């Protein structure tokens, strides 16, 4: 379905080096519509609950830590395979190893200040989108460009 | 003051666009701070008191009905004459004659659809942050990169 | 009207330096249909009737000459006030005095060597495009982006 | 040889989405010389042999309806290697697989729109070339940068 | 004559804010050659001379504190009208109210932090040069692109 | 450490078509911080020690007078894995078979061109380094963006 939607979150450090606008073209450009919208600094609460899958690894504490540290920008787009599609155009864990084009492969160069987050699947998708957004800031009716799918 | 602030929307045509991340990125690369930040469907009242000014005009009418017919993103900019600044990077009323570089010049051709509006002052300014935002929305402390003022 | 067309022609210099892409790319992004495009290598007999307006000057040997000497890629735009509208985005005919943001403001130093033209006028633009393009060489039925016109 | 030449068309959505100028731009910068350009609204004739290798297939004629649905974009690039390289710089058939950085890559989401195709072998490319254009329309002699070719 | 040159600085604020890759960016495409190039930390005995110009004027002081506390991109470019050229691409002394498309105007936002310098004549220029430059580091035979003059 | 430097030198064909800027800016927007720069005009001297890894070679002569038939831009960045990141934005030796996103995939088109050398290992790089710039030519004290590492 056209219909998948898949959560991303431009960490503090990508909105502190003002990569906002730059992210949230590459995914315009590529056809997908953004859904949902907003910019906030994150309460531990929810961190710790993004952040759930690394809760027994020893680095989970600097994720929630720094991710409540600044401003974060959280948004939805909406389209056909966003969420692997989304993942490949930010790259790897490594920014270092991240391809050029990449978002990572253009602009990172550590682990720990990666820019960038995207739901790793569809169920990681619908459990991130229910935690940062509320339904009714989410658009509902969606209408991607006409030239888009066949 | 470089504590200055201004209210940027995207209209559904920019939107529609994908227009989103370009003009972000052109505030971005500019030194001015993101204060805050969202998409929404705006309701026919918070359209009709954004345009008050034209409430006594025929065409006060298309501008709510237009507004209100998708989503629209809000943003608010912090920086030193950014009310100002913001206007001349937009361009003039009339896209056609706006000048390259600036936005509706870039990417504009109709008066009806001229993409972005922005704050004409800074007491127009106060008013439409207050009516787009809500305080808890918008970022308290900001600190933009330290090598923008002297 | 919004069905107004103009003709724009990439000259040799142009094409050599390998501008095309990008000069097409800033019409297509301000909203104006490509409505006739194709490169070729003009004969003397097309180009002193393109430059007849500049026949009693002695410079009118140097620019058919020069049009004549290498490919050229001849294209017609439609829109609303594009013919205007094409010519700000040009620049002036002094390319070190065209503004930053205009194409040879951007690309030009010499007058004699300035990338592209456009027609000055609508009788001008009429004229051009029966010149260079046969009816049936342009699109007959034209639709810009639904976003564009109100 | 550096002559080998390739066929590259941008299909109606590519037009559609004002895409042309920026893939036109891609193969500039990378250094191959246009020898033919020309847009116009292909016949069933020249679309049914044009995909001639899909006429066993039901989506065939799905692929013959689109192309003839709208304006296309005829081009000839020329230059050592261009036919690999030229589909390399597309991207692969599911815009989604492709790689950030891919024309398809950076702007497809679906395969019965993927915006562009190349001639996918210089049997191929010759054949489409002729197909395609007559002659008189391509450029005889060609001259790439002075600082591409050692 | 297209022999004549200019001096461009990027002001350590230009260099600690990643857009010397950038700036140098816009002066190759306008066409012009660079003649030299190198970073630096300069001696405050370099500082003051750069700045005579301003030495009876209080603000003289801050000027030269800044310029040595950090690195500096130091250019020489060649071209036909470079120096008043390079002015109007740098746009005018308070970045706020400098057009969009000039440096300054899509970069800055404090006339004490105004990212870049350039001669402000020929004179200027020659002068400049000679600080900043030795002879043995400047290109003495050079070529801009063919295409450029007539 | 984040303190690893490689070598990157722009040939005379990079230089030539005005890509030194280009080039930079990838380097820059990735976070990596410029230590060295200068253009200069190599002498046999300095071109056979820094190829003498193919001196056995019969290709070795070819490179040595390249390399110095004209200007080059020689540069040191500073980063955390920066050499083996240097060389992955680079591309791969042929520039054919290099990724669209690369600095070479972007722009080359034949191995005798390939518009720019990075040290393949940081054995390599300190020699490279030690052989284009004198101790006082590289910045000393190096502070990367805040946001850069954790």
């Amino acid at each position: 379905v056209n219909k998948e939607r898949t959560f991303l979150a431009v960490a503090p450090d990508g909105v502190a080096r003002g990569l906002v606008g730059e992210i949230i073209a590459r995914y315009e450009k590529k056809g997908f519509v953004l859904v949902g919208l907003k910019q906030l600094v994150p309460t531990k609460d929810l961190a710790e609950s993004h952040y759930a899958e690394h809760k027994e690894r020893p680095f989970f504490g600097g994720l929630v830590s720094f991710i409540t540290s600044g401003p974060v920008v959280a948004m939805v787009f909406e389209g056909k395979g966003v969420v692997a599609s989304a993942r490949l155009m930010i790259g790897v864990t490594n920014p270092l190893a991240s391809a050029p084009g990449s978002i990572r492969g253009d602009f990172g160069v550590d682990v720990g200040r990666n820019i960038i987050h995207g739901s790793d699947s569809v169920e990681s998708a619908n459990r991130e989108i229910a935690l940062w957004f509320k339904p009714e800031e989410l658009l509902t009716e969606v209408k991607p460009n006409p030239n888009l799918y066949e």
